[PDB]
């Protein structure tokens, strides 16, 4: 008999010959073919085999059956035998065997390079945490991709992953067979396998999601470049597979067969975003013409933090503020290589250019991300983000903090089901779902920013109406209801911006100011609370910051001076909006009352100055800026979700 | 100063206020207020009200809190207290509290009945396990929707599962307030929530995302009953939540508020399929106008095994055999009830008429599930899945047994993503795929069936030409090459069929049969290793069943004689499918064969005379039955998938 299978059942007439694929194990049956008159048996193995009797003779059971193994591929044909001698009161039973490797191979182990896998089965499995295992794919996020054979340069091959193919057998016995590399239909729509002939050749994609190769000689040793072309979504999970199929080439009128495959899993990295608790690396500025002001002390302030400051394009077909409203700095990590990315989600229809691209600094990728709803203050937008600093909640950790998405709480405006399902599809990053559509711009940083410290690392601060008018009363009884808030500003600036400079003693004796400020107070409380059950958070973690709203078209809340808590965070040195508040003899006594709670905690508070920047209508065009972090030491796969 | 929140801060002068919703916590900051000649204080709480201090006096700390709780509601307004005395070398503090109940419950220990959850957090949460928690919903199975305000008889509304609302507190305090029961737009397309007012008011579903409900007096108690619409899929987890929000009503300027909410999570039961392992409650049979044969044999073995007959009515409108290839009993279970059902996979467009109804048992549910593929030998279909028996794995407990689909291995047909994607959606008998698409009609039942064994519980059958191969050498060595497979048959019968009577030595003479059989064999082989590999089977849980095999129209195979494994499962008793083998002295070595075989393990063979029916092309009509059984007593929630 000759035989590709997991089964033999030993004649005591013929001998079989039989093939092993390397790694794989079969099972002999000894008893079928034993004599009536056999009572036990003895069983022998040549050098390359590994015979199990249930884990020297043996008794003859009913059912007797014996594994064999093979521990390197064969040189010749039939080089291995394991005999069964029949012991009575009388027969040899005899199998011939031929080990041929075929073998798909990753960086299995996440170190850097693709090691062999110790398990045939266990190698299909991806394994989460430090005990865990399974090979990562990076998307390809190069910006050119934005809007068969190609030309891979030695600084973009490290983005790929390599996936090892290896066959070994005797020459006469892989000539009988076909290679065939292949995946799913749908799993070939998710990621690229190139091969090398420097320039590389597509062999697998979203229109091929089976190649073949010919087997010519007795060993087959190709190195294969895989690269992912998705994150993970609503309707991929990360996983991809590629296989090996061993096929036998037919006589027309019988198909052909697969006799074996070898099968690899590969998970697509997630798209991990950063907090502003993370060290700035460099600072996109979109300037608008504009200098004296943000641009200028922004600037100023990057320096002061070792941060590289890079200029952004002014892009006419989209609403002001897009490079923060639109854009997220986040990254994507294997063992291999780490890409820092921006994340696009573009409200407008049909763009042609993309301007951020001219920015981008070497090496930092572009990936655009779909959404349904485009109105002026849509909260379907990547803007509409907050990540947290890593956190410990109830014994569970967030070793990369959480995302924290804005939504609405009256039974509004949201992200759309797609967004919003290609965030919980990262996993990593476990969000939460915060209040911030009673504000309108819908984004939570108007009420809370992190900043980090030198204990858990960070400090949330959060706007308080209350802490203000606390603030404002004890200057009143002090002699001062005469100081004015927006003093030092142009009747015009005000007039133009929707305000109007008024006296401590003007806006205590504001009724309507003050229903508006206890409507927002009940608002940020309702976050405060989710925020201290999310993120394992204790009072002595939040610091209250003084600051009003006010609210404007039901209608929604706008800050009434300048955002304190709309700050850029860069390791200490905080870049804090100018409230021009009431001043006492020559001090904003809202720039004191920062300093005062800050200062202590060794943060450097520098004030920027530019109302108009600051009350800048939401549509409207105005600088701004968006900090790229260093991504977490973490590594993502290490954590188990 | 009045109150509704978290953190509270201490003022000499004024006290507070407040509410407290029981189960919740507040924060009391203690050293805001405090004078600076204070160096410690003590505090004092009335008979409603647990203080925490970190876990008598304590000393004066920089940031001071204390956290305090509720127990019971309050029966009037600022009922209880807790007092502040500051101690120095000098003040007082007071914060007065009324406590309202605002609780949402569900039956989240899984014991048949609502029980009050012992935290507000821990209650969002879902947790697989024995020592998980979390309520479970079921799928509306009623056979009427197939195809406002509702009446619900005592036995229908044992199906839907309870959520009880409690308000308590002053009259006077809730007056303030409206309550609104509420979930997203897109988990209400999901349920369906009903009040009574028997006749119940459909309060939320679909098209109602949102029920007001009116707070009037000091306590409001009501119960609801929930249903869910579908089962888990592609794009629904299972998971639906429900929640209770406390609205303050407002001045038109000022938007309301929500000041407090209370969440509830749902599990809708996953769709559980039985192997036909599970004992026998009713053989539904589709006669298509026969009697001798198949169906009085069917109806004899099901009345000898403890079994109810039901009768099913032709379907012009399906392809014939649609009762067993387009329809699956399964069931759905909660604490409080199990429905057992019918899942249909229609292939046909436009289906008017569903007469599957009529044999539907009182209580049998009915559920369509959609597909892509319509054609003739569709594998996307329902009937493409056969459940295993449970099974242990790598020490991985499979206790509802694992889903196997008939799939492909040459990188043809198969299963459509939407059907498989439902499938996998259901999480607790985690699919395994099989290589069927070699077979014409792609069903893995052509080629194996599980028995069960009164150990694991079951053996596993499998077609084997090898097997039978050896069986005839055997015979023609005895003197019986002269024995005739398809002995007994009429003429037209096998010419009708597309069979020829063949002598043991004209049918060991036929080279292109061997190599038909031998490629049959091979892909057996394929799926015997993954069977081996998913099922954490060895090869003393098997048996080799003698079926040959044809190709037909690449070609697919077809079994050669009535196919052996193709068993009518009823316990210990088998309705095998007559093979029609070569007789030696009035007896077919095929039904010896496979009596000695199975008849010494316990088991009652009962030969199905009907070699017309066995032979039918696929989309013929023929007689065919699906059998209802007994879904498992181990409970699917307390798995851990
Ligand atoms: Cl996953
Ligand atoms: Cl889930």
């Amino acid at each position: 008999a000759m035989e590709f299978q997991s089964i033999i059942h030993l004649s005591l007439d013929s001998p079989v010959h039989a093939v092993c694929v390397l790694g794989t194990e079969i099972c002999l049956d000894l008893s079928g073919c034993a004599p009536q008159k056999c009572q036990c048996f003895t069983i022998h193995g040549s050098g390359r085999v590994l015979i199990d009797v249930a884990n020297i003779w043996w008794p003859l059971s009913d059912p007797t059956y014996a594994t064999v193994k093979m521990t390197s591929p064969s040189p010749s044909v039939d080089a291995d035998k394991v005999s069964v001698t029949y012991y009575g009161p009388v027969g040899t039973a005899v199998l011939y065997l031929t080990g041929i490797e075929v073998s798909l191979e990753v960086d299995i182990y996440r170190n850097g390079q693709v090691e062999m896998s110790s398990d045939k089965q266990a190698k299909k499995k991806w394994i989460w945490g430090p005990s865990g295992w399974g090979a990562i794919l990076l998307v390809n996020c190069n910006p050119a991709d934005v809007g068969t054979k190609k030309v891979i340069f030695s600084e973009e091959i490290t983005n790929l992953s390599q996936m090892t193919l290896n066959v070994q057998g005797p020459s006469c016995i892989l000539k009988k067979y076909r290679l065939v590399l292949h995946t799913s239909k749908e799993e070939s729509k998710k990621a690229r396998v190139y091969w090398p002939q420097s320039t590389f050749e597509l062999v697998l994609g979203p229109d091929q999601h089976a190649y073949t190769l010919a087997l010519l000689g007795n060993h087959l040793k190709e190195t294969f470049y895989v690269e992912a072309i998705a994150f993970p979504s609503a309707e991929f999970s990360g996983l991809i597979s590629y296989s090996v199929s061993l096929v036998e080439e037919s006589d027309p009128s019988i198909p052909e067969t697969v006799l074996y495959k070898d099968t690899v899993v590969f998970r697509v990295a997630p798209c991990v975003f950063i907090p502003c608790t993370q060290v700035p690396l460099e600072v996109y500025l979109c300037r608008e013409l504009q200098l004296q002001g943000f641009v200028d002390t922004v600037t100023k302030l990057s320096e002061k933090s070792n941060s590289q400051v890079a200029s952004v394009y002014e892009d006419p077909n989209r609403l002001g503020r897009w490079l923060q409203d639109e854009m997220a700095f986040c990254y994507t990590q294997a063992p291999h290589k780490t890409t820092s990315l921006i994340l696009d989600t573009p409200q407008a229809a049909d763009l042609d250019e993309f301007p951020m691209k001219y920015s981008l600094s070497p090496g930092i990728g572009y990936m655009i991300q779909d959404t349904e709803d485009h109105k002026v203050a849509s909260m379907d937008s990547i803007g509409n983000l907050m990540v947290s600093p890593p956190v410990k909640v109830q014994g569970k950790e967030y070793p990369l903090g959480r995302v924290l998405i804005g939504s609405s709480f009256y039974p509004g405006r949201a992200m759309s089901k797609t967004l919003r399902d290609f965030l919980y599809a990262q996993q990593v990053q476990a969000p939460v779902e915060l209040y911030s559509d009673w504000l309108m711009t819908g984004h939570v940083d108007e009420f809370m920013c992190f900043i980090p410290t030198d204990k858990k690392g960070f400090l949330l601060l959060l706007a308080s109406p209350s802490a203000c008018y606390k603030l404002f009363r004890e200057k009143q009884k002090e002699g001062y209801g005469d100081a004015l808030l927006f003093d030092e500003l142009r009747a015009d600036q005000l007039l133009s911006n929707g305000r109007e400079a008024k006296t401590i003693d003007q806006l205590l004796a504001d009724e309507s100011l003050k229903k508006q400020n206890e409507y927002v107070e009940k608002c940020i409380h309702l976050n405060r609370d989710i925020l201290k059950t999310e993120l394992g958070l204790v009072e002595q973690d939040i610091i209250e910051i003084p600051q009003l709203f006010c609210l404007e078209k039901r209608s929604f809340a706008r800050p009434y001076f300048p955002d304190l808590l709309r700050m850029i965070v860069m390791g200490k040195n905080l870049g804090i909006p100018k409230p021009f508040g009431p001043q006492i003899k020559g001090t904003c006594c809202l720039e004191e009352k920062i300093c005062c709670l800050l200062e202590p905690l060794g943060f450097k508070c520098t004030f920027i100055n530019d109302f108009d920047c600051y009350l800048t209508e939401v549509g409207d065009i105005c600088a701004c800026a968006n900090i790229r972090r260093v991504p977490f030491a973490f590594k993502w796969w290490k954590m188990v979700p």
